[PDB]
């Protein structure tokens, strides 16, 4: 009857929108000189699960928000019964190469790999990853404790080619585990512009920087 | 004799057939959906205190229903349920919000579909999650908490439930290095600051401490 | 060399007559399967008295029967069985009840189909599963116990059997750090109270303790 | 120049497609019966662990047969006698080791070398982790180890195992490993079973190896 | 400007889709047609050394480059384009292997290659590698030494020639806190011949002097 259709309609008007998306020129080549983007990052720190100091390598869990805007991920809400924003696979659509500079192991992923579409063209993915990466964590049993530093960054584009960019510079620490072995004296994240003599290209990269010490 | 069990079989590839590569994008603000999870507690296999990680292993039931995958047992030959690849339909994206490893999964990916629409999955796995052991070594034992629910989708979306509140101990381990004291599961709802979309996860809360000599 | 051509032809045939045409959907109430279990338990390899885990190394024979993969040899060259890809057959979901690592594979997934319609599968596995070691280091030795049977389908679906209660332990590694002191498999039919299945498994119960 | 080289992959490209398609191996069979030969150089002995008995071998292990249907006129292609492939393109056999206790990990590409007799070579790299005793070990006699290797499904009247030498390959060992080679064999058995009326081949490994001093 | 950049990734899928298909499939080297690939290593860290069972594990990127005709296209019929991103799984890639690694190479960065319009590729993935060495002396003044042959598994030297554009390892991005500190890290290319085997066989060698820091 009546509330049955209604929602045969708002599906059938998804699929046609993912289909006119996906397959009305297909999947976006990635951002170029001429058709820059800009890539938006912030970091919500889960835990440091382990300091290692016979190998000098830390892990850390976190949540690593992406924020991105494609021009053909466009729509007019009206056209496909208000649907203002939809949930896909990432597999479905570009995502960027965002990668630690400093990981000593494959990054693991935790969370399922889907992102948020919006009718403006905006993209949000949100990986929850564990990550190794080289640290010395000389100190952290003192009330200074320990400082750490990784650099994320595309891994193939310049700053020509992807921007990148934090709404903060402060990490968020709010879902921090109250009970892990290390506690948070500050956890930052720069963005950091670099230069090279051979090159007239920039290099961007966003500089995670945590203090911590082991719980007292 | 033979041709009856040829003809059951038509009759259930044949469904399969009319219902996945001839006939869905998940749910929506408006085509919502309800999932339905219970836990199973089989062992705490592990709990390390040097860098505050437990280990579980249990079984995650899911179920929900969705009218696409809606029969008449009538019209092929009698068939009122039938097994199929996890891979074969969607699922939803159940985690863990505090791992610290990927899941790992210790069954087959294999669901039960009903002529009514719904789905019954039930994944077993072994999960890492953030937790301290203290006092794991005293009568009080430790306390430990781990929400479940969608990543991507908020409450709008997909709602979550409970059968009830007592997570399943009948198939806990009786040798385990760890008894339970207790073993909840609960559903919660967290509104926020900003926003107008409630989120809900499914809190497991675990208490347990070192069996006895 | 027409001799061989010709059998492979034969071959080729009948695989495609098999697999691509003619579409198995897996057993239901209607078309009941009986899989026969066997244990050929090959190691102890380890025992962890810390996390209550132990690791067993062994091959589990597999054996059903199709009514879809049966033909005639004459037909077909008298080609009486044949190899083949474990992934261009359905296979059933024999789980371990109470592993806490997922099975890891020791041998290629290639399985032998003969012409009655009986497949036989045996695939080498290590397991950790849940085990308690208390009392390896004496005399009377420890004893674990695994339960093995379908994930998903009830007796009604997929019977188990075995050939025998012993498990094959003329394969057990002679230097192994655990010897055995007996290993049986045992056919258990169990009823719950949710459902009104018969549910169906195997137990696996090895009794072992510490190498002299 | 430039053309003489679009040429010779066209002819590559070509020789391909008519072998891969052009009757798409189903193994050998009683019929049919295939001869593979084994041979294998001994890289490293990385690890004892008397703990468990595994002991962990790197080598290569190189596999020899020949296929009528992989065979052509190099005469009808440009003169091309072989080429590299993706061992994922061709029919390869089910050499396993009878002992080992964790799956095999490979450690070079999954890549073949046929030519135009039929004749392929594949050549995996593995580290595996078998059964054995390291006892002894730490003496001036050492520790012996063995492992059979053999086809998983075929009998010897499927496949037939040879080795062109008793001796392994020890002109690669490490120099530095932790464990010196005393002496490593590869020696082709006939088994026979009372299950069975056919006879089974393997290839058994057999190393003597200490402690380096 | 709406249009222009609509124009430019029509001009980039046409490109992507003009060389990907029409002559599908690069089928690698032969002798008729070898190819040379140039190797260069960026060494970031030696993690862990094991004297137990004598393995090192490095952290390096592998910069590999080399130069298909199959891939060129003049950047004119493409609105410009003079180069672009792509899957390393679209393209032939070499199989350049350690030769006495004892553990599988782990992948650490994305498995996407650069090509430019007059046919060369450029792929850099970086690794973590556990290879063979005897870390025997570390804790010296002279430190150990550790070395590891990268080549072809499959392709002699007719097929695929190796070069280096340097002898010198880039040690410019070392873990400044590393357990181990570098003394000197050398790449060069070998040439060997054998007895088995007509043809001569091209690897790099990489050579890395090492200490425990102070
Ligand atoms: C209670 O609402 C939520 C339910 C799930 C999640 C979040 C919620 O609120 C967001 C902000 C913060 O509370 C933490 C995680 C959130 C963003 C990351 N997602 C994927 C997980
Ligand atoms: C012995 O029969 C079973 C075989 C497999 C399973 C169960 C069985 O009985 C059910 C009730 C209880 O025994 C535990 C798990 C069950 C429900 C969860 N499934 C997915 C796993
Ligand atoms: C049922 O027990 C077995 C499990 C695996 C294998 C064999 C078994 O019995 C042996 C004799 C015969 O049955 C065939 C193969 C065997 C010898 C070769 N091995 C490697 C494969
Ligand atoms: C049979 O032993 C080998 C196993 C693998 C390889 C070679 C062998 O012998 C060497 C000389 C020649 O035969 C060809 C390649 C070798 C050198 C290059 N390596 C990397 C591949």
């Amino acid at each position: 009857y009546k509330d049955d259709d209604d929602k045969l309609h708002s599906q059938a008007n998804l699929m046609r929108l993912k289909s006119d998306l996906f397959n009305r020129s297909p999947m976006y080549p990635g951002p170029t000189k001429d058709d820059p983007l800009t890539v938006t990052l912030g970091f919500t720190l889960q835990d440091i699960v382990k300091a290692d100091s016979s190998t000098n390598e830390v892990d850390l869990v976190y949540y690593e928000q992406q924020r991105w805007k494609l021009n053909s991920l466009m729509w007019d809400p009206n056209e496909y019964g208000n649907i203002t924003d939809f949930r896909t696979s990432a597999a479905d659509i570009w995502t960027p190469d965002i990668t630690a500079y400093s990981s000593t192991r494959p990054v693991q992923v935790l969370s399922p790999q889907i992102a948020v579409v919006t009718h403006d063209g905006s993209v949000m993915f949100i990986p929850a990853q564990r990550l190794s990466f080289m640290c010395d964590p000389t100190g952290v049993d003192s009330e200074e404790g320990a400082t750490c530093a990784v650099k994320f960054g595309s891994w193939v584009y310049s700053g020509f080619e992807i921007d990148l960019k934090t709404d903060t510079d402060q990490v968020d620490l709010s879902s921090y585990y109250a009970s892990s072995k290390y506690e948070i004296l500050s956890a930052t994240q720069t963005r950091q512009v670099q230069h090279y003599s051979c090159c007239p290209e920039p290099y961007i990269d966003v500089n995670l920087v945590v203090k911590f010490r082991e719980r007292r």
